[PDB]
């Protein structure tokens, strides 16, 4: 025995922050990250979708393509940006069916087409497990990332919450038969879709802007850090929709519960003054930027 | 039922880029880097991967696999004619690794970063069994230059010295305590190539087709030669070999010729373009020429 300190032991964020301290880096901390480039600035990101962690091999192809793309799409959308490019790194096992990957590529091509990017090209490499690393390039005119939230915004999030999470336990289930609703909570988890309609407001109206990818609470926290702000929700704001609801109430759940801790549903969290809303989206007032630290939900404080 | 679905291993790993490039509808890929149209100029967007017990293994220097993770990407973007600007690192991290490992790999990135003169701007962490580093460059150039330009009548060159970096991993694997000076700078080469990073404005304005070799030598003058639907001929006598590779050879009885043939991760690069445009003031050796018919030979022989 030696004793050496671990990844474990530091933790993820702690790691991270080591990376950014030895790396003097300046721009390390949000969804994306922004770079000067002809007057406008371009994003630089990269998610991960791990067999095993994130999909099952079992999973329908195509289905993960499409998140595949998505989830990264996402953040660039959060930081008020449109995608262009992306690059995709692959770790294949040598025994898998080649109709896979082509498959996948029918999902990564229909997201590209939806989203108005372009997958222009990417690595393979041989491995135990099926891994996918996804490189995105975005513009914008305007970038909005996590510390820029001012006292007396309103705290806005897109969609409803909660429906990704519901979606996965019921996949867990390996139910031989799903009724429509729960099939529609599995499709959300299966095959998420960035909010790339609320780039334009983001891009002019957020003062502080990620996407709901870990959870509300949890991702909250991040935003409620960076900016150096305190973050007050009210739960009976919290948009749900019926087919979570439909689930809470036949597998005896509470909403709220999946709502606040409900991950991967790849909704918005953004802040600016309630004057800004835009009606013809659909976002949420859920809370507002008050003055101190954390992140509170009616009244009590939530750590992630 | 009965699974007679052709499997990956079947179709081999440049069966599956054609199809997965058929399947996109890209006219782009196929290049050491994907070159895209932005700001009256070409933005170079290029990714490789180092895993672990693959392309090194977890007892290397840390900081040396930092530097050799950025080199062999920004080798891609100058071997097409461009200069490298912003990069991320995806790490497939084991949660139990040290450290100071990654601290340590991260002061290898920081150096070549300076080097190099490009910036690591982000990047993504996940847990795994082992490690796994997906580096993604973005690089800019003014004239980018593929695989497919070459011309019947081009000389072949290349630079600097082959066959270094394949001595220098069986060194590595000898697992001796102590090496001597010359070997070390041979293990040098393997651990740390540094990308040709004084070769960029000379592949940029002269070089009709241009890679870096990293497979080796034949096996990727033989995609320079189908890419180009060409025929490559190279006289072995030219390959550019280094004191301390023939002092290698002659004390384990070993042949540099086929070292400077097949050896790999030298990350030197391989172009062509008239016998004129040649520049003294660069190492290039010319090993070779372009002419009408397909395959690379060398001396003779396929
Ligand atoms: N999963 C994937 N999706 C899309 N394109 C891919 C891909 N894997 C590889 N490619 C593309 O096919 C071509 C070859 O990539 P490859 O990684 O084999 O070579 P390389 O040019 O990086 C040289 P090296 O030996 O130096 O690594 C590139 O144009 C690349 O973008
Ligand atoms: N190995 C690494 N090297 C450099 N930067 C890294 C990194 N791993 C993560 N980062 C950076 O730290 C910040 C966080 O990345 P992280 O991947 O955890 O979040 P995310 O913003 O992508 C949200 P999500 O939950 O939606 O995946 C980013 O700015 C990222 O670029
Ligand atoms: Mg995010
Ligand atoms: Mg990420
Ligand atoms: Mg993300
Ligand atoms: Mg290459
Ligand atoms: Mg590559
Ligand atoms: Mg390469």
């Amino acid at each position: 025995g030696s004793f050496t300190m671990r990844l474990k032991e530091l933790g993820e964020f702690g790691l991270i922050d080591l990376i950014k301290k030895t790396l003097e880096s300046k721009v390390i901390g949000d969804d994306t990250a922004p770079v000067e480039y002809c007057s406008k600035k371009l994003l630089l990101t990269t998610d991960v979708l791990n067999e095993g962690v994130h999909f099952l091999r079992s999973y329908i192809p195509e289905a993960v393509g499409w998140k595949a793309i998505s989830v990264n799409v996402s953040d660039v959308i959060a930081n008020g940006g449109l995608p262009k490019w992306a690059l995709i790194s692959l770790n294949l096992p040598e025994d898998l069916e080649v109709s896979y990957v082509e498959r996948f590529y029918i999902g990564v091509k229909r997201a590209c087409e939806f989203y108005k990017c372009e997958v222009v090209g990417g690595n393979i490499s041989k491995s135990e497990k099926i891994g996918i690393s996804v490189f995105l390039v975005g513009e914008t005119e305007r970038f909005v990332g996590r510390d820029g939230a001012r006292l007396g915004d309103s705290v806005f999030v897109s969609g409803t919450l909660g429906d990704s999470r519901a979606g996965l336990e019921l996949l867990l289930m390996e139910k031989e038969e799903y009724e429509p609703f729960e099939l529609a909570l599995i499709q959300r988890h299966l095959r998420p879709t960035a909010r790339i309609d609320y780039v334009k407001h983001i891009q002019k109206y957020a003062n502080a802007s990620m996407d709901i990818s870990d959870g509300l609470v949890a991702d909250a926290n991040h935003l409620a850090q960076r900016s150096g702000v305190k973050i007050e929700i009210l739960s009976e704001k919290l948009p749900l929709s019926n087919e979570l609801k439909m689930y809470c109430e036949k597998y005896g759940k509470n909403p709220i519960e999946y709502a606040l801790f409900g991950g991967e549903d790849y909704q918005l969290l953004f802040t600016h003054p309630k004057e800004r809303w835009n009606p013809f989206l659909d976002m949420t007032e859920i809370g507002r930027v008050e003055e101190g630290e954390g992140v509170f939900v009616d009244g009590k404080k939530v750590e992630p």
